């Protein structure tokens, strides 16, 4: 019967680019009869503002009843004074993570034709181009080890965090990476400190292992201090990278940046039964919210990978996915994209959700 | 008396750089009148060819009869196959770092002017220019945290390793930051993952007690992934980056790359007792190895870094700093530092050196 999506828009900008994913599923839905139902559950600042911790049990239980969580984005100024670690962006997306067993994220990053200007790479890095896809480990490795805490006082008061794979865990992910390689360009790059960690040793020799049963992709290894400078001069020459948590965490976020346009970027947090959560790569952007301002491409590219991965819905998923294109090449930008001198064309998110909705209905 | 230095010049283009290191501090021996004796120990690949294994045992009992380590490069694809964990990178300089308690590594880096062109940033971004110290906690965290291993075997075999820090270990090195802030534009970024680790929420709470004493310093804390991003984007607003060992190692090589002049860097590990290994922050190139076309600014740089830190002599290590900036201004450039089509007026590894340590002679 019908898809049932929780709806956790979060603070800041959330609730604005929430309401343009929302707006393009619409059209979807009509164009491709799915019949979704959304509820809409508060998470993160908003949730602790109105009921005291940043992921309410109504909300869990919300996410349990669903087929995925579309997610906005969570945290902001009025929070960051509470300890790092009441605050709601850990507070949100953590639990949900450990709950779900979402053990897979997928950040897929592209320099888009025509937005090359605003990578912050040399201009002749940029013009070559890049498409990484950052699968990273979401659910073990350092975030989840035991123990974790601290003891003692004084000088001597120490604290500790358990970094821990099994080789279960990193097989896992790694099948994940090498099957996502063989539909692009069948290269992975797993990402370690083998020469440090015993973690690493045993994610190198457990990705080598997953590879036998890819003959077809290329496998290297990388340190990750050697990928954060690598992607910095040769980002064209990575197709997939596969990280555990901790430096998946850094280097999709270093990859994201380097394409300049974190409102394109979405991503998937996701089980192996296939529900996920859905969510943009950037943050709440609490300054520009409630000004029409916002990007909403990054929310609704996440609406598009929740109906491929979680609604297994393909062709939905992918006409969303062309009807941003379109706007992309058609002078639909939010004046983030666009150079200081253009930024007259800029394209409210309202407008853009108009128009990438209206694609959609014309059968883009 | 006399000063006596451990040379471990290592692999690949470790020895012919120096060389020149070693021609440059013979200019400053005579000019400011220093004794200082030099006795070479192999390392690394050299040490297992040699010897059996990447730090020897009297290599490691050399530099416990020295006031310091000047250090070439160590690693290259002979000793690849190693694993990862027997390699000789690993097997010299943790051990060299654990045994001596070098608990600070400083790796300042910064744009040169002239050289805008060869950061790998957009060029507006590069024209800025910056000058980032990385301040590293080399002893502690995860590097040498204990349980270290795995246990089990088949899906359930599990490695694991614990990041820990205590109170003392992170005032020590904070303080070194605030100190070296002090001396520059007086700001001290801490890089942490406080969101998620125990010991990052330590980590924050003690640099806050150390600023008490820093009145003049501003403090700001930043996530390892938050930083990784901005560094790309606008690196001039860093003055002292100060972070514990994994993220110190993965963002003071981003930090290099960004400079995209690794030729030009050096490195200093101390510890409290002033002895400390010096070395450049680049590898050991073992391509272009032999060749008269490895650039030695960063090895003649680390022995001005070693004249200062170690052996307490200030206008000696002054010094060859200037006689690099004359030649990095005098066009004498090697062939990594000049834009493709001005390759052709490159100086080799000894033309360098030889400008250098004229310079130191001449007066600089
Ligand atoms: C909020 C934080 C715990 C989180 C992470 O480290 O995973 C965030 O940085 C992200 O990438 O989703
Ligand atoms: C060789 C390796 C263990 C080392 C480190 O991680 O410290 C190297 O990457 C460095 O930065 O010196
Ligand atoms: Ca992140
Ligand atoms: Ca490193
Ligand atoms: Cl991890
Ligand atoms: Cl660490």
């Amino acid at each position: 019967s019908s898809y049932q999506i929780a709806v956790l828009a979060g603070d800041g900008i959330g609730p604005e680019v929430m309401a343009e994913a929302r707006k393009v599923l619409k059209a979807v839905e009509a164009r491709f009869g799915l019949n979704i139902e959304y509820t809409e559950y508060d998470v993160g600042g908003i949730a602790i503002d109105n009921h005291g911790c940043p992921l309410p049990e109504a909300t869990l239980k919300g996410c349990e009843a669903a087929d995925a969580i579309l997610f906005g984005s969570v945290g902001g100024p009025k929070w960051e004074k509470l300890p790092p670690n009441e605050q709601p962006e850990r507070g949100a997306l953590l639990p949900l993570r450990g709950h779900f067993e979402l053990f897979c994220n997928l950040r897929p990053a592209k320099l888009h034709d025509g937005l090359e200007h605003m990578s912050p790479l040399r201009s002749d890095i940029s013009a070559r181009g890049f498409d990484v896809l950052c699968v990273r480990e979401l659910t073990g490795g350092i975030y989840f080890g035991k123990p974790k805490g601290r003891q003692g006082e004084g000088e001597s008061e120490e604290a500790f965090d358990t970094m821990r794979y099994s080789r279960r865990e990193i097989s896992r992910i790694a099948r994940i990476a090498f099957e996502a390689a063989r539909g692009r360009r069948k290269k992975v790059t797993s990402v370690d400190k083998a020469n440090v960690l015993a973690c690493s040793v045993l994610w190198r020799q457990v990705v080598e292992e997953v590879a036998v049963d890819f003959p077809d992709v290329e496998l290297e290894h990388i340190y990750i201090d050697n990928a954060t400078m690598q992607l910095l001069r040769r980002p064209d020459e990575f197709d997939v990278m596969l990280c555990s948590n901790l430096f998946g965490d850094i280097l999709s976020d270093e990859i994201a940046m380097l394409t300049g346009s974190m409102g394109l970027l979405s991503s998937a947090s996701m089980n192996s039964t296939g529900f996920g959560l859905f969510e943009p790569a950037g943050g709440s952007a609490p300054d520009i919210a409630g000004k029409g301002i916002a990007n909403p491409i990054a929310q609704i590219l996440s609406a598009a990978l929740m109906l491929r991965h979680s609604l297994k819905q393909e062709e939905a998923a992918s006409a969303i996915e062309r009807a941003v294109t379109k706007a992309l090449n058609s002078g639909y930008l939010t004046g983030e994209l666009l150079s200081s001198d253009q930024r007259h064309k800029a394209k409210t998110t309202v407008q853009m959700g108009d128009f990438i909705a209206d694609a959609v209905k014309a059968g883009v």
